[PDB]
This record gives C-alpha cells, structure tokens and sequence, in this order.
C-alpha cells in the first residue's frame, strides 16, 4: 500500500472520545463528511477499506456495523476471528496492510482508511511514506478521556486547501468546526 489515510474529529483540548462515545453532540453533516471521505471510490470493482481498533468498533451501533459500503476490519491482539459483523480480523497495522496483497483483497480494495482510536492513529502517523490526515477541528473544550496524539509539524504540513474538501468555519447545533488536510511524504 503506497499511501494510507487517517480521519478524525477532536476538540481544543485534543479529546476523541468520552465514556465509549464522542465527547460532543451527534454532528449529522460532520459525520456525513466522514461517510463521504471513507465510502467514496470512483474504481470501478473496488471498495474502500477501514480499519479501526476494538473499542470503536463496539462504539458504532449494532445496526450500522459494519459501516456500509467499506470493507471494514478490526484490530486486535487478543480476538481469533473478527467480531460478529466484521470482515477481517489483524494482529496489527502492518499485517492488516499486508492483508489487502493477498488473494482475496488483491484486486477489491482502492484506499484504506484509519479511522481510529488512538494507539491506531498513533501507529499509523508514523507509518513509512505517504500519509494524509483529515483532520475535523471542534472549536470547543469538552471533557474526553481519550485523546488524539500530537501532530509533528517537522513531519506534517497543513495543506492549504483540498479538493472536495470546504475551507470556511463550519456550524451545527451552535457548535463551530472546521476541515483540514495535512500530508507527510516520508
Ligand atoms: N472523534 C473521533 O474521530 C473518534 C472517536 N473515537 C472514540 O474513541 C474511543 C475509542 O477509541 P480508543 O479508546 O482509543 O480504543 P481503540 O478503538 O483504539 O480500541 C482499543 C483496542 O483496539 C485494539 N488495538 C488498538 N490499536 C491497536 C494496534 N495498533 N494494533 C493491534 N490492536 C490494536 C486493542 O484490542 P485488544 O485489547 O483486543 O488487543 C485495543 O485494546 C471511543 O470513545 C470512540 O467514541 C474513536 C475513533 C475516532
Ligand atoms: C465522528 C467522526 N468524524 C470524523 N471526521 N472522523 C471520525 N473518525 C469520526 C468518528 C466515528 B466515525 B463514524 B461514527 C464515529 B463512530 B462511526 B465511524 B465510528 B468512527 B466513530
């Protein structure tokens, strides 16, 4: 794989998640971006792959898992087999990326996207090569107790804007927000 992506969401103080949820409000055209980075694949007989770790799988509702349209796998160290719902279980980031070589992903998977938590995200930040981040900023403090690992800006750059991607301060539910991209190389 010659490039991997990573999606989130956090707020000022750095915060992802509070008590196995988001630490904000539901955000339904945040979310909906979310749905459309990840889904969207203009390859004909491919579909996007995300991977995630346990918790945020047993995060999403029962009734939306797996997330439609994806080819979703999980990691964990201590499963055998995915959990129920799942297409594919790995041991880690690099055996999950190797997986996709294999036979049966071979020829079905276009990008691949990391969509969390935060031992996942920190892996796959220092990843070798060519990485983007999406990067949603809440512009707001809310209390969390699991957190987004820091940003290198020896590594990453913001970039200044992105196709398909808006740049002016976004807002739902009187919460201000806003979308940004930034890539590594090596
Ligand atoms: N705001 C946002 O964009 C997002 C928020 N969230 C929120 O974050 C919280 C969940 O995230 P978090 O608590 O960090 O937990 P994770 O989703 O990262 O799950 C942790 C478990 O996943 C497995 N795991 C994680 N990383 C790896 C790794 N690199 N290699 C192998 N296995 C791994 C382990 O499972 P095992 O113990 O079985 O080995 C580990 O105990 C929730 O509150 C959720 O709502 C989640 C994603 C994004
Ligand atoms: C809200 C949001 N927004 C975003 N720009 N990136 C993300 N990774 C998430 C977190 C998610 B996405 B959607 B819902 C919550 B559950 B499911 B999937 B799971 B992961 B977790």
């Amino acid at each position: 794989v010659g490039s991997l992506n990573c999606i989130v969401a956090v707020s000022q103080n750095m915060g992802i998640g509070k008590n196995g949820d988001l630490p904000w409000p539901p955000l339904r055209n945040e979310f909906r971006y979310f749905q459309r980075m990840t889904t969207t694949s203009s390859v004909e007989g491919k579909q996007n792959l995300v991977i995630m770790g346990k918790k945020t799988w047993f995060s999403i509702p029962e009734k939306n898992r797996p997330l439609k349209g994806r080819i979703n796998l999980v990691l964990s160290r201590e499963l055998k087999e995915p959990p129920q719902g799942a297409h594919f279980l790995s041991r880690s980031l690099d055996d999950a990326l190797k997986l996709t070589e294999q036979p049966e992903l071979a020829n079905k998977v276009d990008m691949v996207w990391i969509v969390g938590g935060s031992s996942v995200y920190k892996e796959a930040m220092n990843h070798p090569g060519h990485l983007k981040l999406f990067v949603t900023r809440i512009m707001q403090d809310f209390e969390s107790d699991t957190f987004f690992p820091e940003i290198d800006l020896e590594k990453y750059k913001l970039l200044p804007e992105y196709p398909g991607v808006l740049s002016d301060v976004q807002e739902e539910k009187g919460i201000k927000y806003k979308f940004e991209v930034y890539e590594k190389n090596d």
